[PDB]
């Protein structure tokens, strides 16, 4: 049923107006015709009434709509991108005093928000094994107020127990606020709240927009944070433009078709690379072996494009140029998640570097792939054509 | 290697200028830094240096490239949708005292053009069967200078058998312009220009956009008819926006995964129809027994989602509003080729009304479908209520 909600979600009459999408509705001003439609308005302006573009046009309510059947949440908010959704929802929950927990596998902006934001306003920040499972109970505080969850993590892909998580933070501090930064699923392959997180955060960014060309978050929460985040992240003015949100919308109607592209191709390119003499580890969540492969096979439906693999040396300056310089098919860029095939490169050190409290368990160069919708047989002999190059 | 190339097609430097996708140019006004500069864009204004806006920008430039290597052509002329392309293509071929050579099931307003365009400016039309493969060389007269050709053909979904038609065409009036909408199969299932056709025509508002929400026609000429195309239509003003080229562009990348899936769906649904009491014949080009079926065999690389069935009977106004009128998931609506499907009715002398000089062979309702990228089993279960309601 999945790709027929896909197909369908959001798109209601009120907002269609005929369309097979929804309508385009570009505005700050939005007409009251009477002090009486001004009054109800002001009611319901949280509410999917047209009120003021700050709070969304009929593009912005189609989408939430849309997010909100898909994820199973109460309600959607939207941000100009990733990393504004992360910083804005951790914002609306903690105060002076407050201490978060989050997985040191998070991505680095993330983190950075926390150590150079939160931290000046009296937010303290602790981290976590992303294989901890119930053992974080131990780190729990009397004044942890908030839960940080990623899976698969960033770059390294290590996939979290969240059950096992779930529970054991909800013995020791039940009204916890757990959160996941689930854009690696794109919300859909990890159904974040129905384990009991409270809000589900993505980088529309990515799987959602697909084609690399927009930049939107999204965080959708439980009935019993929505309004705490709807405000709050209102109170900093966070929003997104009505032709992004158009374009989020249209991209949900093609995910399916992607996301079962992106699974199969990527998880052939990673069993081809388990067998490379070239190849130390895969790190792969659909692949048997990797990190929390178990709890991928039980708690998520599919897979996306993005894995990485450790190379059985550390690339020089050099080296790097050599390898990364001249492939044909896969392109040098940030973000993921498009039509595109990506390679990026990250050094042993950087990864421990952005570990907070840990270290690494691979001594060569980290490749990340974005294996997009090219031929995989073509993308296999770029890949071997770069193995060549640094043998 | 297509789907590799889908990716990669027109997206070069200088029109991407660093993002994955062709910068969007907007512009009328093109600026001449220098005499010289004048001068040189002026002697290659058709040739992909900037000049001016209605010749068209680095967005254009992008797309041309794209369709240019996917069909294989020397130029594509660009046009604000596919009916455009369709009179546009032939009246830049025509002139008074031609004879213009068109299948029987060719596009309604196709067809219009012909009878009420072309007819009062002393261009003379005349029709065949598609299936009349080696035996149009009989038809060919001194005055024939365009043979249109539509495979499969509109509604009732005939295939042709390009080779025989070309290879008589050829014998008679070895330079004519053999033209053909290659819609149906995106300029990509059907390789028209390698087949000796001359122009491929095409309504990008069909599956290059491929979600409902934009419309523009392309034209891909061979060597022989560039020019020609290339300036007459000009002479018309014939142009699409940058936006919409844009998206045109980014479309094709999608466009691999998406036609597996509608080929994948509607063959399984048009098999099921075939099986089904109440249905009397499915047309259906990948179906055995459909018309032509034999040619898409052999000279496509595969299908799309649009076919149409007959009904066991003729449905009375009353049955037809209670079968339309009480879809779940398929929508009444006119073009195909987006994302979700879509359910259209005739009746038999509707259809013999746009066959020209010929009859139909069927006496049922015809109801044609368009397969979107919803779950099949959801829209079987969608038309076998449907047949509930009228059995
Ligand atoms: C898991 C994850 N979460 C957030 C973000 C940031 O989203 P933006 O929309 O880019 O702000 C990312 C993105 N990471 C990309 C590019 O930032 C990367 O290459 O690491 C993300 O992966
Ligand atoms: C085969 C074929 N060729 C051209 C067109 C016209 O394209 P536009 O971009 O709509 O001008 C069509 C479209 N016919 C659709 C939409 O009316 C239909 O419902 O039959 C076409 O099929
Ligand atoms: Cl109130
Ligand atoms: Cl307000
Ligand atoms: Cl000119």
């Amino acid at each position: 049923h999945l790709d027929t909600a896909l197909v369908n979600a959001g798109r209601r009459k009120k907002y269609t107006q005929g369309s097979v999408n929804s309508v385009i509705q570009r505005a700050s001003s939005l007409v009251f015709d009477t002090v009486e439609a001004k009054k109800h308005a002001t009611r319901n302006r949280a509410k999917g009434e047209l009120f003021y573009g700050r709070r969304g046009t009929l593009t912005h309510f189609s989408l939430q709509e849309a997010m909100c059947e898909l994820e199973g949440g109460a309600g959607c908010a939207l941000f100009p991108c990733g990393a504004a959704a992360v910083a804005n929802t951790i914002l609306a929950f903690v105060e002076q005093g407050d201490h978060v927990l989050m997985t040191n596998t998070a991505y680095e902006p993330s983190q950075d928000f926390c150590t150079k934001i939160l931290a000046k306003l009296g937010v303290t920040t602790g981290w976590f094994d992303p294989l901890i499972g119930a053992d974080i109970a131990n780190l729990i505080q009397p004044n942890t107020k908030v839960v940080f969850l990623e899976s698969p993590g960033s770059i390294t892909m290590e996939v979290h127990d969240v059950p096992a998580i779930v529970a054991a933070v909800r013995r020791v501090a039940p009204e916890a606020i757990i959160m996941i930064d689930n854009t690696w699923a794109a919300g859909v392959l990890f159904k974040a709240l129905d384990f009991g997180i409270d809000i589900s955060i993505q980088a529309a960014t990515k799987y959602l927009i697909g084609h690399s060309d927009g930049m939107i978050g999204t965080a959708v929460a439980n009935a019993r944070c929505w309004e705490q985040l709807c405000e709050n992240a209102y109170l900093m003015g966070q929003m997104i433009d009505a032709d992004t949100a158009y374009m989020t919308s249209r991209g949900l109607r093609t995910l399916g078709v992607r996301l079962r592209q992106h699974h199969e191709s990527s998880l052939r390119v990673a069993e081809w690379l388990a067998q490379h003499p070239q190849v130390a580890r895969v790190n792969h969540p659909a692949l048997p072996g990797s990190k929390g492969h178990e709890f991928w096979k039980r708690d998520f439906s599919g897979s996306s494009g993005l894995f990485s693999f450790v190379l059985n040396k550390r690339l020089t300056d050099a080296e790097l140029a050599a390898y990364l310089d001249n492939f044909s098919l896969f392109s040098m860029a940030y973000s993921w998640g498009g039509f595109e095939s990506l390679i990026l490169a990250n050094q042993p050190e950087h990864i421990a570097a952005i570990r907070p409290e840990a270290e690494v368990d691979f001594s060569g160069t980290l490749i990340r792939l974005h294996i997009g919708l090219e031929n995989v047989d073509d993308l296999l002999a770029d890949l071997a054509a770069g193995f060549a190059r640094i043998v």
